[PDB]
């Protein structure tokens, strides 16, 4: 239980020393040309990657301060992965570069406070221009070039994902699943979508996503908290006595409750999932009843106790990942579905609070608009599991240059907002500084992408910003040209999100005076 | 089981280096521009905070004369912030400059005792002239006030706090709990409590920390010293035949009862939660009836144990138990049982003539009749509501203090402006002027730590201070010397008077050790 | 746990020691006068080897970095040896070759992607070049010529091997397995073969290879996957009670019905594997029916009621991981042609050609049967050693009919020197993986002269200014008539793995290994 504390300048150099080294480790695989990083493997052949995320994902360092801040630079950089679906890399590095020069201006003198105070204005600054550069994406042409670009080349793949987008809206619902097909096709089927993942990991996945995926499931709906094991053990029994899973949608599974589903999870190989009620306050039952209308259920909160295998709803494919739950195939009758809806359609027409109103259309989206399944062919099924992720990415890619736009790729966006930190009204010297930090940080993607493509980055970013308009460095074919207009484009959502949770990681390490950690 | 032992200035070396590193962990964190700390958690991602409370409960040395003085100083601030609500850090950072200049002073020759007396002489003036600074809070409109701004700025918690100050009145008895409405709410209802603890670790929330709480809890009240297996099994089966969770409340749980109340409760899972019976003498026995007429329960001591059939047990709705006190919300006594009762205790009232029975008859009347006043607080997240809740409950008990002694200039000003009071003490020789130095360089310390983590020099921020207006202090949010008063930037008196009160207790104490004992590792 | 990561040339560095190592101890039994490698074992006597592939797969490192580089580089040649049936010591040395050459010139400033490019072109212009050098071998003659080549002048052997391949095709299924007749002989049975292997180590077999092989058992066929024991207990009870293998052909078999099978065989000897269905989309229910009509069971109407009916015959079945062969059927013949008719029914109408593929490799698994060849002999040990060498002569002739011969003993690289003089590169690092290229290309026949006792520098240059250094008779011959060749894609396929690998440990710019 012992602790040591470190101060300052002191502990500030270790947890550096530590992004240091990840950073390091990430950068190599940074632009079209990035290299390849080899990681060893507990058993088997040692793996090789280009992949920022699970580079950052598999570094780990003995000394307790660096692993402290790699940890931290690795938290924040995942978290910026999970929003936008990119950026991971970009963040590290940007982290990186602004926490070394803002640790090497504070060490010598400067006030910390006045840094980061101007790191944020210049930050800011940054995030307007790129907003004013970004080139929407709202048409369908639009949205289906953007989709192939992020595909590599692959027409099927933007038109399949450009369909689904027209068929289910810019705010739908879309997953990817394998396709036993050896043509991709989508198709469109009722859904329902909330964002609450599983209370504690029950991966029956347990592959890559970390999720849970049961098939033709049970569905317990109760608005009590259920926590004690006597109210659960006869819904245990009726589901396991039909082999059938069990979802658990309640607004807390806690206690004995959660841990004999653990217990059972782990060693008779019960395959139960509880996932906590969507929503707030009234708002929850609501949700909670529509959803029992469309699975064809019923909730409980009844006694909860006598179910009679009746009350279950039915749900064909449910997905439970970390934050959000996808149930797909639900059990209750089309007519049972529309006349739910009509309660609602009544109520938006007497209620006019606009908090109200916006909930209230939400449930009836999720009552009535379905989800787009789109499921990826191919010759052989590791061929489809491939084709898998990589549509998978292409959508997510897709999804944020819709909602935020594009911009030119190859770290010329961040680049191009160079001229606008150069007319800040900035009150005293470490201000200047600060925004002299953010200027350094934007040329270390591009810059990084140069070196890896095997070119000096100085160079070419000087004659980038020293050239004209929208030119840009392709690496891959070695030649300046305009990146927007030859495809070479990357989502104003993940530039914008990586820029911002690097300052905020930098800045969080730069407000740190004592670091205590344990005795090993 | 071997001893080391050190002497003197020799070991208050070692304690003086364990409250330097604690003290130095936990300043970091003063004043609204306050700094981060970052604690590795062993399982799971770092933990950053700017809470001086939590640094200091997570610090640990691994030397034993450091880690003994880091200890004394921690537990002296854990009791100035429980009586209070904050001064954690700044009873550190005060206790730490005391020690230092202390030890300092005394191992350069100085008599302690000498210095001691005059360090208490000098806080003793301090202490005075921060009274007669303190500006009381009495009126409502000042009561609202004061919550508005400890709530930063949110009128309507200051109004909901305001409101169920004047429905149960300053001695009244107010607790926070979550909210499932996205609207705040207080509302009064029945009540009772009492300052006596759990007996051991029963904690089914040790997430909020501490706390034993649940709903719908049987209660069973004994006035004998419940301390056999055989007495207590009848008891803890008829209340797991009814799933129902049970409270013991006996003038003492112990032996073989309170081990099978602890080993079950840990293996198996029993509701059970053990609480010594409040008072002492003849008053115990009172109240534990009136606790028993408050629950429809009854008392044991044919009232023998193991002879309960379920109407003997006290209906609770709500109960939460922690170190130091304890809190039964519903009571399922019949409303007619209880407003007959007090009759009795008012006929009891005519009887007495010690003026001090008087005073316990009308707790206890008061406790019968008095409720208590429950707020939930509104929000559209869950978690936006948890982080509301330790709001309110902070800015609750800053009002509360604030009530029960008025306010002071915040930013450590008060010790500021207290520094000329002392100019005239009569010191009797010079260890005692050097004891009164030592407090008035003490005085300064929270000022200047908070302009320092604002990032300015408080050497010079202390003088203009000083050499200015008895009214213009130190922002450090907007970095201007303001009205503190007016503007809003105001501490309790009673948290800064506690703070300064424990710092020079424990500097006095640790300076007083000649011998410190140790175990060879 | 904790991790220890190394950065460019520092990394690069340890993993090329760890590939000199190994590539220093295969390189040793390189040629026909191949020194030896002793090779510790746990217990008996020490192996003397002159095998590259035994040699190089019982190599393990100690030190994380290099062990990573052997590791890699091992991976590279074996399922180089997979695919080609040679050419483990060829790829091994190539890419030790290349990797020093280029982390030598890398670590001196040049640019690993221009060199890596131009590094390709080089090799693709060396395959250009020993694919116009081979010497295709369709007729019957040049198989058997091959195939005694291959036996090292075993007459019978090639006679043996070019029958089964006349018989069956160049595309059919040839076996090799002991035989209990004093003379060797083949013949064609009626049997099926496709590319799926078990889903977890199964082997009854643990010895000469990973293999589960064992007789007369039992086959159900499964479209849906089979996780739940419920549904596989039937089954197993079913063959449990008539002492009977079980094989599983199923989409998948995974969960919990997996775990029972696996934990079965560990400690009862369940005598069960399963295999995933061949096959993709509609091509995988059509072919899996076909399997069941071949071997006289049904299709799964669950698999709760199975009983015995629904249970195809297998009299012998040989799995390894990437392929299952179902030696002896057991349905009716007049089941089997009957389906045949419909396959050709089916080709009859439609015209498409990729559908047409399809269709007739499945009615060639229904009609054309597998050629199994048994090995004579006097002794079963001798017959077992025969075998070996069977086999490996089998592998060689197919090679070669699959891609030609060209001239061995490293003489096909060492004479695609003189065409990659004419390469336009684009600056000077694309000539310099050229060179790379160029200085490896000798690697293999300076090696294969060392081993001969004599300094292959000269013997390169004699080789190259004339007109090739057989080396066990010691005199330069023309090496292709004379009979010293090797199979085009063996060189090829092993050129190409290592320079493969090459230019990935080239790549590499970090290393993240565990600490010890």
């Amino acid at each position: 239980y012992a602790k040591d504390v470190k101060f300052g300048a002191d502990a500030r150099a270790l947890m550096l020393q530590g992004v240091d080294l990840l950073a390091d480790a990430v950068a190599v695989t940074m632009g079209p040309k990035g290299r390849t990083v080899i990681i060893e493997q507990s058993w088997g052949s040692p793996k090789v990657t280009k992949d920022g995320v699970t580079v950052a994902k598999s570094i780990d360092l003995k000394d307790k301060y660096k692993n402290i801040g790699a940890k931290l630079v690795q938290d924040v950089a995942n978290n910026t992965n999970e929003e936008a679906g990119d950026g991971t890399t970009t963040a590290t590095v940007l982290a990186r570069a602004i926490a070394k020069e803002g640790f090497d201006t504070i060490s010598k003198g400067a006030n910390p406070v006045e840094i980061r105070r101007g790191v944020m204005m210049a930050v800011e600054t940054v995030i307007k221009e790129l907003k004013n550069l970004s080139k929407p994406v709202t048409t369908p042409e639009e949205i289906a070039q953007v989709a192939t670009i992020s595909a590599n080349g692959d027409v099927e793949i933007g038109n399949i994902i450009s369909n689904a987008m027209k068929k289910v809206g810019r705010k739908g619902v879309i997953t990817v699943k394998d396709g036993k097909t050896l043509h991709d096709e989508l198709e469109i089927i009722e859904g329902m979508k909330f964002d609450r993942g599983y209370i504690s990991p029950y991966f029956i996945n347990t592959a890559k996503g970390q999720k849970c995926e049961f098939q033709d499931a049970y569905l317990l709906l109760s608005e009590k908290k259920i926590s004690s094991v006597q109210s659960i053990v006869p819904a245990l029994e009726i589901a396991n006595q039909h082999r059938k899973p069990l979802v658990i949608v309640a607004e807390d599974v806690d206690g004995e409750a959660l841990s004999t589903l653990v217990l059972n999870r782990l060693k008779v190989g019960l395959q139960v999932v509880a996932v906590k009620a969507p929503g707030f306050g009234d708002n929850r039952k609501n949700q909670l009843r529509d959803m029992a209308v469309a699975t064809g259920g019923t909730v409980f909160g009844l006694a909860l106790e006598d179910i009679q295998a009746h009350d279950f709803g039915k749900i064909g494919e449910v997905q439970i990942t970390k934050d959000d739950t996808l149930l797909l195939k639900g059990g209750g009758s089309p007519a049972e579905v529309e006349k739910r809806a009509a309660e609602i359609v009544e109520q938006l027409e007497n209620t006019t609070s606009d908090y109200e109103k916006e909930k209230l259309n939400e449930r009836l989206a999720k009552l009535s608009d379905g989800v787009a399944v789109l499921k990826v062919g191919g010759t052989s099924d590791v061929e489809v599991n491939e084709k898998k992720d990589r549509v998978t990415d292409a959508l997510n890619a897709t999804r944020a240059a819709v909602e935020e736009g594009i911009v030119p790729g190859g770290g010329c966006a961040l680049l191009r907002c160079i001229p606008s930190l150069d007319a800040i009204q900035t009150a005293n010297a470490d201000q200047k500084i600060g925004v002299e930090i953010i200027r350094r940080a934007l040329r270390i993607p591009a810059m990084t992408i140069a070196k890896n493509a095997g070119v000096e980055g100085s160079l070419v970013v000087e004659k980038i910003l020293q050239g004209s308009a929208e030119l840009g460095y392709d690496a891959m074919q070695g030649e300046y040209v305009n990146m927007v207009e030859k495809g070479i484009i990357d989502p104003t959502k993940v530039v914008r999100t990586a820029l911002l949770d690097a300052a905020g990681v930098a800045s969080l390490l730069s407000t740190a005076e004592a670091v205590v950690t344990e005795i090993p």
